[PDB]
């Protein structure tokens, strides 16, 4: 069994962060050690929530506890997404460093969440700086959307050719794999959702139809995309097959959500189409 | 169907919510995991790191779900191991608030106190909490032989006595009693046995004993309790509900044993949770 230490938010009702990624990743047959950074009643896009943020020192305490039972060496990858403060981020990188000492083959998959290209930045002060100068150099894979790829590089990205080159420039600072999870305006077609998977030797481009949720877009699509890519890569899937599975599995969860008229991403109702999607999307090697 | 599950969370391994959440979601029921603690691993390792959530955090979370008008979607509240009477009283306040939002909601109480062979493991305040407070508020309970004797104050020597004592606990609140581990009160020392009791009927079931040596895997009771609530919420007949739970838990224990693991292998055994290969037949008494 492959084992992921996933350090993300937890919501009691609904799905976001670890609450969006844990059940789909376990459904695919990979273990998830869910190290919850918060415990909130619901995600923040309802405009109100109750609960609490865990002390940043709690995150490194947990990791020490797993090392104390000599199980930290079983961790094959660390996954991070939304980060509420630079202090929390520094403790997540301390967890990554501790895991790699116990297991030198462990990967750090960083979703550098900063916001949606259509809405703008939603991160707390200092978090953008933390991703650019701290998380990026320590990462083995990163999954920036267009807004995050531009923030991390400090460059405008206008098309796929540029996105590949800019992704390869971020790679030189640390990660070996870059997933441009949301191309946005830099894509080929305005009527299509697009993603790009980049390595040193290759780049794959993939397309799928847009899902119009209108005013209330469900939270967790990025969290699910990042988590499912990590699972496919840990399971030894070729990069093109990995991208194709993620693209179709996420799309099917989104369709199920819209069909049920729900605001929350329906990760449990769509579980059969997560492992075996009906929809098939094919990547194009650039 | 939606379950608000208020139990422990362990980052590595499986106990409490970490044992029950994935299997119940695998069965197609939603789980709202209200974690009472966040620990590095369960306490039977003999050491752990992490913390206990403040008891007021539990009722704070329930209010937040009521604030988004979603508490009415809750079909059941599930509880297991409780660390203190204070945590316990906040769990019952959560149950009362859910029942106000949804009068058809059930409270499933696993009254954990200890193992019938290893003995009690909770403070006496917690045993008093289950007898005085948790039992009158429950709709279903899943005591092992030790817990069934603690709640009734009577010695239970056999299945006939177990059925009578279970119905005596029902007059005190619950409509369904699962004697999750019969222990010495069972018919056969060589069999693992359980009993499902209602006002009109009682079902008995057996399955082989699984030998794990000195280190007994944690969470068997948590998984049993969780999977029974799922079967009842999905409207399974009581005999079919007992048969599925008995076989699905056994399959998880078989997978754990064949892998030589200490942790209950709830993810590796996921295919046999929904569709067990083993078949065990319940007998109506
Ligand atoms: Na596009
Ligand atoms: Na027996």
């Amino acid at each position: 069994m492959k084992n992921i230490l996933s350090i993300q938010s937890h919501v009691v009702f609904g799905h976001a962060g670890n609450s969006a990624a844990e059940f789909p990743m376990r459904r695919m047959g990979v273990n998830v050690w869910p190290l919850n950074t918060v415990q909130f009643s619901n995600h923040t896009q309802y405009g109100h929530w109750t609960g609490c943020v865990m002390p940043a020192s709690h995150l490194t305490d947990i990791v020490q506890g797993i090392a104390d039972i000599d199980r930290l060496k079983d961790c094959d990858a660390v996954l991070s997404g939304y980060i509420g403060s630079p202090e929390q981020g520094s403790h997540i990188l301390a967890a990554v460093a501790q895991v790699k000492q116990a297991n030198p083959d462990a990967w750090y998959f960083c979703d550098p969440v900063m916001g949606h290209p259509e809405k703008g930045c939603i991160v707390a002060p200092g978090v953008a700086e933390f991703f650019c100068n701290e998380a990026l150099p320590a990462s083995d894979m990163i999954a920036p959307n267009l807004l995050e790829l531009e923030q991390l590089s400090g460059e405008r990205v206008e098309n796929v050719e540029q996105a590949v080159q800019v992704a390869r420039s971020l790679c030189a600072r640390g990660p070996k794999v870059v997933l441009v999870k949301h191309l946005s305006r830099a894509g080929y077609h305005a009527d299509c959702f697009e993603m790009l998977l980049v390595t040193a030797d290759d780049a794959w481009h993939i397309c799928r139809p847009l899902v119009d949720f209108g005013k209330r877009q469900p939270v967790g699509v990025g969290d699910l995309t990042s988590g499912l890519l990590l699972v496919n890569l840990l399971k030894g899937e070729p990069l093109d097959k990995a991208l194709e599975h993620v693209t179709a599995a996420v799309y099917e969860v989104m369709l199920k959500t819209q069909e049920m008229g729900e605001y929350e991403l329906q990760v449990v109702a769509a579980q059969e189409t997560i492992v075996t999607p009906i929809c098939q999307f094919t990547a194009v090697r650039l």
